[PDB]
This record gives structure tokens, C-alpha cells and sequence, in this order.
């Protein structure tokens, strides 16, 4: 097992028995990835316990796996942990099961569908400024994660389900409470450290019904969504996510409906608020850019005009800012696909069962692609420069048919928030503000201490 890469002629850190190369994650595993790049070059291998994982950095080879050969060989991600009824969630499903889920759910974010969500979010656009406005008065610092979290939440519930829960009215909300308690993925947390390293214990916990959210958060939402379904089940309106799954129960199912709902609620809450917090951090430690964006917004939307679908896409510099923030903090860290048969991609033999890994975080910081890769430089994404940029190196949303199904909704939502927040306020560091920011070594791409900034009226 541990002789695969030495035999296949592929370089790597020498694994230990049982552990594999586990102990190298103490640094945080984005750093591990970095080092390996710099040390081993353009392809390397390592072992998550007894699981061989082959990292790849070549743009062609990446394209092959993410795009050309997705259907035939590289179809699924690495088996998650114990997931019980969540095994049917789109992000976790495999093969035939996945293909249908993907085609059935993709019509949720289209040219028209997103368009229909603007006026709805717009209400929470309003409700956010009004939240901040009262802290803007007081003067003592603000945790963005929380204010953004509450926004994110409102926007996901109301769009997917057409259910206003007005979480911005509520630093006392059941939903954000249970939903945030959802993940325990810390690399250096006792739990998952034991699974990829005892992967044969997964089949066990499944029997026990012990989950990565043991019965609590899911029981909540189980009957929670059971609640939303029935109201709609009679009262006629809008054809939405909730609805599109009632359209296909005319070959979908009940626990199956609940599962995608959860995936969405998590994604829409956590991804969105986390990134939005990194963007505000940057705008504060880079005042020039904050002002320059505040100019773009004012010019396109004069007299603090309400943002819209088409005005949003008009904003070049906004987009540059978003893309640049994502270059630095590509929240997935790594893209992964399991090799489901013996294969040869661009000259290299890859054996069945191997996990092929793309280290987004590291490629986003590769000194051999990006001048001053540590520095936050939005201009590197201008129309002049936006085309020297390999879409198989810069991949914050993955690529190919298994890429981020939420991408377009993510961008609009985020931007829709930024616009409204920057046309009413400015943002500046204080002496809680960690300069420069530090990522936690724990498995998530998080700031180790929360992001806290000062908010002034305009
Ligand atoms: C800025 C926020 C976000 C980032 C950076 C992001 C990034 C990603 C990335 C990189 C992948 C995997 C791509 C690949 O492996 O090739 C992904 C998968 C996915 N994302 Fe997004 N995402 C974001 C927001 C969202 C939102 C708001 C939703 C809600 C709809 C969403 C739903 C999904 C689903 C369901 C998958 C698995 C796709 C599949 O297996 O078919 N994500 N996310
Ligand atoms: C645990 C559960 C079922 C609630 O969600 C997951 O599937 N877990 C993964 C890890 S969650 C943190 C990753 C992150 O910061 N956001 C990335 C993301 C999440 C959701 C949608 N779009 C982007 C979440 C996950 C689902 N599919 C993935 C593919 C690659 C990497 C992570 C994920």
C-alpha cells in the first residue's frame, strides 16, 4: 500500500505506518500543500492514512480530470465520513445517482431565476444597513461574521423556500444556531483525524446512526422543512427550489428533498458570510481600494439608487475585488476526484482507487504564476490582465460538470450585499483587528481570531 508512489516513480514525503503523512497537517494543510509544491515540483503523492492521494499542478492535466474525463473516470469526490440519510445530497452522491440530481437541480440558477431573486433579497439588503446603522452610532467594534451570517441566512431561506424568517431582526434565531453547529471537520480535531486513518470505522458508525451532526441539527431541519413543504402544498406561488422538487415528485423523494435543502442552507450561509468577511477585511486594510469601489458604486447607482441584476454585472472593479479576494482565500482549499479505474492522463499512469487532488490554495499563491502572490492587488483582474490567467490555475469554484452549482448565486448575493453596505458606510481597522490576518491551522480556511472592524456613517 505505502509502496505505490515509490513504485510508480512519483516523489513524496516518506509516510509512516498507519498514519501515512498525517502528521504533516499540524501546520495546517494548505501549508503542507504549499511546501510540497515548492519541494517536489509539479506532481507528488502522499497518504491520508492508507489512502494514496496524488496532487497535480499542470493546467492540461487538471483540465483532463475536471473536464474531459469527468463522466468516464473521475466522477466522484472522496467518501466523506459517516453521513446517514445525507448520503443522497448532491455534493456527496456518486455516479448515476449524482447525474440526475445535477440535471434536476441546475435549472434553479439560470438567467431568469437569479433575476427573480433580486427584488426579494433587496428587502434584506435594506434590513442589513439598518442593523449596522445602530452600531455605526455607538462606535465600539463589530463582528462581521455575525452580521454577515445573519444576512446570508435570511437570503437563503427566503430564496430557496420563499420563507421570510427575518434573522436580521433576530440575534435570537433557531436556524443560524443549529446550522452553524453543523461541521466538525477540523484536521487537528480528534474526530475526523480518526476517520481518514480509520476509514474502516465509517461502515460502523453508519450502523450506529452516529453522524457528523449526531441527530440534533438534522432532527431540527427534518421537521423544520417538513413545515415549509406543507404550507406551500396548499397556498397559491413562485416556482422555486422548493417548488422544482415538487415538480419532480410528479423520480425524486422525501428525505431526498430534505437533503438538498440542507446542503443549500449550509453552503448559502457559511460560504457567503466567510468570504464576505475576508473582502471587508481587505477593503479596510486597503483604504484606496475601498474608496475606489465606493466611487464605482456611486457613479453607477447615483443618489444611492437601489442595485439591480444588470447594474450589478456593470461593475467591473467590484468583480475584480471579488475575484482577487477569492484568489487569496479560495474557501474549498482543494478540489478532489476519485479515480474509478486504471487510466493514463497526459503521459502518466494513474491507478484505480487513488484520489486525485488539485491544490487550489497553493496554485493561487504560486510564485511561478503571480507576481507578489501575498499582496492583495485587484488590478491583476482588469480587462487588460484577465486573460493572461489560466482558468485551470485560478479555480475558486472548481471547473467542469462537478463545479460549484451555486457560483452565480454566490457572486450576485455577495455583490448585492457589498453595494448596499458600501454606499452607506466606510470600514476601518482598530486594535482588536489582527494585522495581518492569520488563517487557522484547523481544517477550515478560517481566520483564527474573528474579523472585527469599525463602521462609520457616510
Ligand atoms: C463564495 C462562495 C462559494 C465558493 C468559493 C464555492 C466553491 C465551491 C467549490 C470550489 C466546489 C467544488 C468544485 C469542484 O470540485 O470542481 C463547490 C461545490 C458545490 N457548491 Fe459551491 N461555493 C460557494 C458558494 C456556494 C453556494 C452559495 C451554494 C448554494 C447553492 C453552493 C453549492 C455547491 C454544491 C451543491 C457543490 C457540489 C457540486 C456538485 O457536487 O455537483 N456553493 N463550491
Ligand atoms: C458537511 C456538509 C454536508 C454540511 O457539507 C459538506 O458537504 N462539506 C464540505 C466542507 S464544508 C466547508 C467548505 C467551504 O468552506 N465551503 C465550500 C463550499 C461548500 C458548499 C458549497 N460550495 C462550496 C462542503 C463541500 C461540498 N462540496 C464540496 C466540494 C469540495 C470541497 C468542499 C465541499
Amino acid at each position: 500500500s505505502h509502496g505505490l508512489f515509490k513504485k510508480l516513480g512519483i516523489p513524496g514525503p516518506t509516510p509512516l505506518p498507519f498514519l501515512g503523512n498525517i502528521l504533516s497537517y499540524h501546520k495546517g494543510f494548505c501549508m503542507f500543500d504549499m511546501e510540497c509544491h515548492k519541494k517536489y515540483g509539479k506532481v507528488w503523492g502522499f497518504y491520508d492514512g492508507q489512502q494514496p492521494v496524488l496532487a497535480i499542478t499542470d493546467p492540461d492535466m487538471i483540465k483532463t480530470v475536471l473536464v474531459k474525463e469527468c463522466y468516464s473516470v473521475f466522477t466522484n469526490r472522496r467518501p466523506f465520513g459517516p453521513v446517514g440519510f445525507m448520503k443522497s445530497a448532491i455534493s456527496i452522491a456518486e455516479d448515476e445517482e449524482w447525474k440526475r440530481l445535477r440535471s434536476l437541480l441546475s435549472p434553479t440558477f439560470t438567467s431568469g431565476k437569479l433575476k427573480e431573486m433580486v427584488p426579494i433579497i433587496a428587502q434584506y439588503g435594506d434590513v442589513l444597513v439598518r442593523n449596522l446603522r445602530r452600531e455605526a452610532e455607538t462606535g465600539k467594534p463589530v463582528t462581521l461574521k455575525d452580521v454577515f451570517g445573519a444576512y446570508s441566512m435570511d437570503v437563503i431561506t427566503s430564496t430557496s423556500f420563499g420563507v421570510n424568517i427575518d434573522s436580521l431582526n433576530n440575534p435570537q434565531d433557531p436556524f443560524v444556531e443549529n446550522t452553524k453547529k453543523l461541521l466538525r471537520f477540523d484536521f487537528l480535531d480528534p474526530f475526523f483525524l480518526s476517520i481518514t486513518v480509520f476509514p474502516f470505522l465509517i461502515p460502523i458508525l453508519e450502523v450506529l446512526n452516529i453522524c457528523v451532526f449526531p441527530r440534533e441539527v438534522t432532527n431540527f431541519l427534518r421537521k423544520s422543512v417538513k413545515r415549509m413543504k406543507e404550507s406551500r402544498l396548499e397556498d397559491t406561488h413562485r416556482v422555486d427550489f422548493l417548488q422544482l422538487m415538487i415538480d419532480s415528485q410528479n423520480a425524486l423523494s422525501d428525505l431526498e428533498l430534505v437533503a438538498q435543502s440542507i446542503i443549500f442552507i449550509f453552503a448559502g450561509y457559511e460560504t457567503t458570510s466567510s468570504v464576505l468577511s475576508f473582502i471587508m477585511y481587505e477593503l479596510a486594510t486597503h483604504p484606496d481600494v475601498q474608496q475606489k469601489l465606493q466611487e464605482e458604486i456611486d457613479a453607477v447607482l447615483p443618489n444611492k439608487a437601489p442595485p439591480t441584476y444588470d447594474t450589478v454585472l456593470q461593475m467591473e472593479y467590484l468583480d475584480m475585488v471579488v475575484n482577487e479576494t477569492l484568489r487569496l482565500f479560495p474557501i474549498a482549499m482543494r478540489l478532489e476526484r476519485v479515480c474509478k479505474k486504471d487510466v493514463e492522463i497526459n503521459g502518466m499512469f494513474i491507478p484505480k482507487g487513488v484520489v486525485v487532488m488539485i491544490p487550489s490554495y497553493a496554485l493561487h499563491r504560486d510564485p511561478k504564476y503571480w507576481t507578489e502572490p501575498e499582496k492583495f492587488l485587484p488590478e491583476r483582474f482588469s480587462k487588460k490582465n484577465k486573460d493572461n490567467i489560466d482558468p485551470y490555475i485560478y479555480t475558486p469554484f472548481g471547473s467542469g460538470p462537478r463545479n460549484c452549482i451555486g457560483m452565480r448565486f454566490a457572486l450576485m448575493n455577495m455583490k448585492l450585499a457589498l453595494i448596499r453596505v458600501l454606499q452607506n458606510f466606510s470600514f476601518k481597522p482598530c486594535k482588536e483587528t489582527q494585522i495581518p490576518l492569520k488563517l487557522s491551522l484547523g481544517g477550515l480556511l478560517q481566520p483564527e481570531k474573528p474579523v472585527v472592524l469599525k463602521v462609520e456613517s457616510r
